[PDB]
C-alpha cells in the first residue's frame, strides 16, 4: 500500500 512510489526520494 502506498500512494506515491519512488525508486529514488534520497
Amino acid at each position: 500500500d502506498r500512494v506515491y512510489i519512488h525508486p529514488f526520494h534520497l
